[PDB]
């Protein structure tokens, strides 16, 4: 695989806004995200999207590929961020500069929406990309939870790449709709105990593919969907979907015969997942659909729109230990 | 292609439903729906979950499965009819007796998420299904738009089949969302004269093939999603989206070289669009995407969620004609 150079605290970070125009919507959480890995004494690199609304978007489809090719030219990046998801980065994929990625390898990464564009660049590429924290819904995130994404992020991408990297588990997380643009907190997010659960027995060892399911809707079928292959884990996460749009998903992978390959799914936790009185778990809903095929599920990992957020590398090989109840990065992730 | 036997006054209908519960959820408008086929001379068949719920869908995807077999079972029957969409029809696709519906060939009627089953029994068995009226949204329509919808429906099934069938236009529409589930209307809607555009000139005849557009993705890439072909007219119709969902799924399209195979492109009226504030149609949006690919377009055609709505053959050849303003099927489609 195409490997990136590792972070370091002091590197510059370019963001971009692939999607949703956030960077004035959310203009209060933006700031704070800012300051935030400013104070961690990172540089800033703003995309020439930063402050441009074009309604629903940042700008238009060719302004939005030019946007973060600029930040791919810029020899002083090393990470390219999103600032936040949305509907359209899958847009800009006929338009983005491959071979200059492939030329000067960085770490990119986000996460829902933004998946259009890690799943892309790995296809055409084989550079392992990042399913990871945006700057203005991860880090503009009030403590304590900020800190415990920010622990992954820079632990993950700073780390000596020697031995496997076994991931920490958040003792606490929360969903809860709150404090998102507002300036000042009225009170804390509600905090729930860490629910995840490991269902299946022994280890299970494969190259992690995926990301947002319902984002990965719109590269299907394409040059720039990434071969799911035998032995891969399927990593999915959605977020503030209904249960009638999740077992749709799911029959989507069922069809395209994708639950053949899999030696394991990975469930990351769903974001206000609404359930339409039924009090089902997208588990439930994914094991119907299964139809008796014994695929272990790690269900709740801490990689999706929830907080706090960990970090996951995307293309290279996983540990999936169902009995000890952990998840392991064995294969090395950046240069 | 497999045609299946026209229809005729008096014959019997068996309906079902493959998602959402509506002969429960809108029962008085079920009611309606049923009485209007009644009175025109029509037998119905309720499939075995008609009056049942499972909370967001009408049963497991098995149940649902069968329900849709037992009709096409049923030697009685000469048209299956959807009673409604939702989101989960793409899940019955690996329990559809295929070897049934082949041996016995029946009208299979239906729209919205029903594309799911119309597109993958015409990719599975070669029957030319029908995008039109499902039971509860078309003809539980209060009049005076149901009697457009049921002319068309008419003529289209039971029509003989020689010659050319050009489309007669709608005087009047409407996507208003009032007068849904009671005796009497609120207040009548508003009427909109016809506003379809005819983009392009001379004459494109080719295999239609399509629906539901949000619908195809739930079926994409599997061997139950059609094959796009060179020379292919791709129909192409949504509902209530936000133009930030309309552009991910034309770049879906996009991604897929679905632009680069196509003759010709029919949107049909896209019902309360929603376009952020932004003022733009659809149409302005495909345009973005095709990124100069020149490809005529019929935008606005009443194959849709609008009402009325007009019943067309999937898999059979259309022409288009851009200088005369109409659309005709110039391919047999029922015995």
């Amino acid at each position: 695989p195409l490997l990136a150079a590792p972070l370091a605290v002091g590197d510059t970070i370019g963001f971009f806004s692939s999607s949703a125009p956030a960077t004035v919507t959310a203009k209060n959480r933006f700031f704070r995200g800012v300051e935030f890995l400013q104070r961690k004494g990172f540089k800033l690199v703003s995309g020439k999207l930063t402050g441009k609304t074009d309604f629903y978007r940042s700008g238009t489809i060719k302004e939005r590929a030019q946007e973060f090719n600029e930040l791919v030219y810029n020899p002083d990046i090393t990470c390219i961020m999103s600032t936040i998801g949305g509907d359209n980065s899958n847009s800009l994929l006929p338009f983005l500069d491959y071979d200059a990625i492939i030329a000067n390898p960085k770490i990119i990464i986000g996460y829902s929406d933004t998946t259009a564009l890690l799943a892309g660049i790995y296809a055409k590429t084989g550079l392992i990309t990042f399913y990871g924290p945006a700057l203005i819904p991860s880090f503009g995130e009030h403590p304590p939870l900020v800190d415990i994404t920010y622990e992954s992020f820079i632990k993950i991408l700073t780390r000596k790449q020697s031995g496997i990297y076994t991931y920490t588990l958040p003792e606490k997380w929360s969903d809860e709709s709150i404090n998102w643009n507002e300036n000042k907190i009225l009170r804390p997010k509600k905090l729930y105990k860490n629910n995840c659960a490991f269902y299946g027995s022994g280890k299970v060892e494969g190259r992690v593919i995926g990301g947002n399911l319902n984002t990965l809707t719109g590269i299907w079928g394409s040059e720039w969907m990434p071969e799911i292959r035998n032995g891969d884990i399927l990593f999915i996460e959605d977020s503030r979907k209904s249960i009638a749009t999740v077992e749709r998903l799911f029959s989507m992978l069922k069809l395209n015969r994708v639950f053949d390959k899999v030696s394991a799914i990975i469930l990351g936790k769903h974001e206000l997942f609404d359930c339409a009185g039924s009090k089902r778990r997208p588990y439930e809903v994914l094991t119907e659909v299964l139809d008796g095929k014994q695929i272990p599920v790690l269900d709740g990992f801490d990689c999706s729109h929830t907080h706090p957020m960990l970090t996951l590398p995307l293309g290279v090989k996983l540990a999936i230990d169902f009995d000890n109840k952990n998840i392991s990065i064995t294969e090395q992730y950046l240069s």
